[PDB]
């Protein structure tokens, strides 16, 4: 994904996203069905 496709997908940056706890990083992978 671009940066611009992460941000839209998960409505954050792709490193905000690796500051979360690892359970909500998951949480959110499955939730809109990628990685």
């Amino acid at each position: 994904l671009s940066d611009e496709d992460f941000k839209a997908v998960f409505g954050m940056t792709r490193s905000a996203f690796a500051n979360l706890p690892l359970w909500l990083q998951q949480h959110l992978l499955k939730e809109k069905g990628l990685f």
